[PDB]
């Protein structure tokens, strides 16, 4: 289910991010929970630019840093 | 890192759950989490057969319904 929150082509990372965590809390994804989704669906479910980012930051970024690097898109 | 473990062309789903749980463990994965990550990321780093088999099956598949869709291909 979350798993059908995938990043609309032109839709900007920020905007993902909200559909994501939303989602998320909506399941009550617990903290530990978060932080593994972050790092992992986060960026599978990313478009495929911003995939493309996110997995070149690497594990362990920060949303704040996954964000900056997204920005533009 | 689990983000890494995806399932080869033609591996055996068996073998490529075997990894995947395996690379959890090594990250001391809490048992909530192996339970998110059953539903979500070993979804969708199956190959693309297997990959829609599972998304068929849905969300709340346990692994064994998950892996007796995915005997043969």
């Amino acid at each position: 289910s979350i798993l059908d929150i995938r990043q609309g082509p032109k839709e900007p990372f920020r905007d993902y991010v909200d559909r994501f965590y939303k989602t998320l809390r909506a399941e009550q994804a617990s903290q530990e929970v978060k932080a593994w989704m972050t790092e992992t669906l986060l960026v599978q479910n990313a478009n495929p630019d911003c995939k493309t980012i996110l997995k070149a930051l690497g594990p362990g970024a920060t949303l704040e840093e996954m964000m900056t690097a997204c920005q533009g898109v």
